[PDB]
């Protein structure tokens, strides 16, 4: 970490979006994105630092790069790889639906970053449309949104509240809803309140979900979707095994259909 004001170092250019805030800025003159968090009179530096570490020691091409850190006037800046046309939701809330090529060329993306945080023993926890970043080269890149009354609480329920059962295989079946998402505009029950899905997903008869439309996706898609989102952990493949899957591993797959995709978002019609 450095503790000092991030205006000396880059030139805040504007505002992307709020959560906290997120700023184009620019260093060497090469762009990067600011993570700007107002944090409270309660909040404890000494815990954020070893989140940040985590965040330093994630290097990979599918992952958002981790720049360096600042601390400054009760306010916290993370500086950060650009990717300026956002998240694969602000983009299909504008182009329409992804196609099954596109979509398979994401997944071969998200599933080669996982695999390398899997590979460090580490879980996104949040694999969705909008953590999905896209370079203007049409190149992918997770994001975290996420990692970025306990006095009476015992043990087991502690360990529990921080870990959540979360397991690195969440993370498949997470990418399995976010093709859907992308396939479709939209999750599974998303016109479904909450807690309702929540409580639907822990019977037992549930049975995962599944595209709309049959006739519109490959066979090998409807595999795809069908072998990442299996209910049992102890039985769904590992990210470097779902690389092995024909609709992430077939030629074909590359940026061009994404920079297809970006064109799409400036000229439709
Ligand atoms: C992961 C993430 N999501 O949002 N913010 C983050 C954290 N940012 C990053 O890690 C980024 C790292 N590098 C970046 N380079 C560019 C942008 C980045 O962040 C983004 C951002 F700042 C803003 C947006 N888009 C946005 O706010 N859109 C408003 C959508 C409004 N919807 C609401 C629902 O109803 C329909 C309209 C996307 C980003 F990816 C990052």
């Amino acid at each position: 970490i450095f503790n000092r004001d991030p205006r000396d170092h880059y030139d805040l250019l504007q505002r992307l979006g709020g959560g906290g805030e997120v700023f184009k800025a620019r260093d060497s003159g090469d762009l990067v994105a600011l993570k700007m968090v107002k944090m409270e009179p309660d909040d404890d530096v000494s815990t954020l630092q070893k989140e940040i570490l985590i965040l330093k020691t994630c290097r990979h091409a599918n992952i958002v790069a981790y720049h360096g850190s600042y601390l400054w006037l009760q306010k916290l800046w993370i500086c950060m790889e650009f990717c300026g046309a956002g998240s694969l939701q602000d983009i299909y809330q504008v182009t329409g639906s992804l196609s099954e090529l596109q979509i398979s060329y994401v997944c071969r993306e998200v599933l080669q970053g996982l695999a390398y945080l899997h590979s460090q023993k580490k879980i996104h926890r949040d694999i969705k449309g909008a953590n999905i970043l896209i370079n203007d080269a049409g190149e992918v890149r997770l994001a975290d949104f996420g990692i970025s009354t306990p006095y009476w609480m015992a043990p087991e329920v502690a360990a529990v509240a921080l870990k959540g059962g979360y397991n690195e295989l969440c993370d498949i079946w997470s990418l399995g809803i976010t093709a859907i998402e992308l396939a479709e505009l939209q999750p599974p029950l998303f016109d479904v309140h909450p807690l309702r899905v929540l409580f639907l997903m822990t019977k037992s008869g549930y049975q995962p979900p599944r595209l709309k439309e049959k006739g519109k996706w490959s066979a090998a898609f409807h595999n795809f979707i069908k072998v990442t989102l299996t209910k049992s952990p102890k039985k769904r493949p590992s990210a470097t095994k779902m690389l092995s899957h024909q609709l992430v591993s077939q030629p074909g797959l590359n940026r061009g259909l994404i920079l297809d995709l970006l064109d799409k978002l400036k000229n439709p019609g």
